[PDB]
């Protein structure tokens, strides 16, 4: 009966990870707030700081994303997502399980 950012995306989780990389992948928002979800945004932190970076340059217009910018090889993360509308920016996701940067 308003209008909102997005509820925060759902279900993140790790699919796959390297040395280089890290793939991960999320389900919808449960409420868009009002107006359509028009894209996702990915940050990572490496464990035990709370320096949080955003991962993609353009918005994801996908529910997965193979995290590679600023993968540290052997670093370990975790990884969030946000939502995005015409009223603004979600909450992030529930964060990942830990991931270490390794084969």
């Amino acid at each position: 009966g308003s209008s909102s950012p997005p509820s925060p995306p759902l279900d993140l989780h790790v699919t796959d990870a390297g040395r280089k990389h890290i793939a991960i992948a999320w389900k919808p928002p449960e409420k868009n707030g009002g107006s359509p979800i028009i894209g996702y945004h990915v940050e990572m932190c490496p464990v035990g700081t709370e320096k949080w970076m955003r991962v993609n340059s353009r918005p994801i217009k996908d529910l997965k994303f193979k995290v590679e910018e600023g993968v540290v090889p052997d670093k370990e993360y975790v990884l969030r997502v946000r939502a995005v509308n015409a009223i603004g920016v979600s909450e992030p996701s529930e964060i990942s399980e830990n991931v270490v940067a390794k084969d």
